[PDB]
């Protein structure tokens, strides 16, 4: 179940949390214009990037605290006005998340794994109302 997700997650944590994040970006290209430093590279050559590892592993470090704090797949109120008044997030709106999770969701059903993901879908629309009652556009 989800729980178990996250330890799975956090067993390979640097490994998915590029993938997914690469998921993402392929499948949403237009979400570059957020991430301008990685235009114009393939997969591997974002890999090879020291900031691209770093800022996805503190990301993907951040957001399965957010899941693990999670009852229900509803995230802390605490959580969701965190992610909403970081500075790197000033230019953000809840499609942003809601695309995010989308796209998590298809590469967990397109893993060989028996993850949740009607919990993760869950999840992604949970944070994406917290978010919007915490003040995200
Ligand atoms: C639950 C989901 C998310 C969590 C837990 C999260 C967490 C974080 C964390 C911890 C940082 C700091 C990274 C560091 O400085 O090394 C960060 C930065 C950033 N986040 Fe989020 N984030 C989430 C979703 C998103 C989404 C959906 C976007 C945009 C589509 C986004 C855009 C950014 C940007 C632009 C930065 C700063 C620039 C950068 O680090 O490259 N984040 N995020
Ligand atoms: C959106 C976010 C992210 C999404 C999915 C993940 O598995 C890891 C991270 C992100 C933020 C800042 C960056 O520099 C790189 C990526």
């Amino acid at each position: 179940g989800f729980k178990q997700d996250i330890a799975t997650l956090r067993g390979d944590l640097r490994t998915y949390a590029q993938d997914i994040f690469l998921a993402f970006l392929n499948k949403y290209p237009d979400e570059k214009r957020n991430f301008k430093n990685y235009v114009g590279k393939s997969d591997q050559e974002l890999k090879s990037m020291a900031k691209f590892g770093d800022h996805t592993e503190k990301v993907f470090n951040l957001m399965m605290e957010v899941a693990d704090r999670a009852t229900d797949c509803v995230p802390l109120a605490s959580d969701a006005s965190t992610l909403v008044q970081m500075k790197q997030h000033s230019g953000l709106t809840t499609g942003n998340f809601e695309k995010l999770f989308v796209a998590l969701v298809e590469y967990m059903r397109a893993s060989g794994q028996s993850f949740d993901s009607q919990s993760w879908d869950r999840f992604g629309k949970n944070l994406v109302s917290a978010l919007s009652s915490a003040g995200m556009k």
